[PDB]
């Protein structure tokens, strides 16, 4: 779900979601359109495509559980949809943590207008 992704997101970053990646750039918290800004929002398109290859699921409510092992996280088995759901998430995560080096707050409610073209997964 939308808050254990956040969760999860905080865990991982020490950001929290809201705000640090609700409205950042082109593809987080909101797609769909434009070249990503940088490798935070490659993460977020890459997550938003990854949602995309689960069109018969529904990542912002459906609950999936995991847990660390030495900081690493584990997806702990659900329905196929959650455990593919937590997936996404744990990869976003991951990927925004390897890529705070270069977070930039000037991408935080960064204007759709500024995002234009179709990118594909
Ligand atoms: C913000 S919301 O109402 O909870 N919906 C939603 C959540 C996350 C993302 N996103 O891009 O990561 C995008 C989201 O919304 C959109 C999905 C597709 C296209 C436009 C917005």
């Amino acid at each position: 779900s939308l808050l254990e992704f956040g969760k999860m997101i905080l865990e991982e970053t020490g950001k929290l979601a809201i705000p640090s990646y609700s409205s950042y750039g082109c593809y987080c918290g909101w797609g769909g359109k434009g070249t990503p800004k940088d490798a935070t929002d490659r993460c977020c398109f890459v997550h938003d495509c990854c949602y995309g290859n689960l069109p018969d699921c529904n990542p912002k409510s459906d609950r999936y559980k995991y847990k660390r092992v030495n900081g690493a996280i584990v997806c702990e088995k659900g329905t196929s949809c959650e455990n593919r759901i937590c997936e996404c998430d744990k990869a976003a995560a991951i990927c925004f943590r390897q890529n705070l080096n270069t977070y930039s707050k000037k991408y935080m409610l960064y204007p759709d207008f500024l995002c234009k073209g179709e990118l594909k997964c």
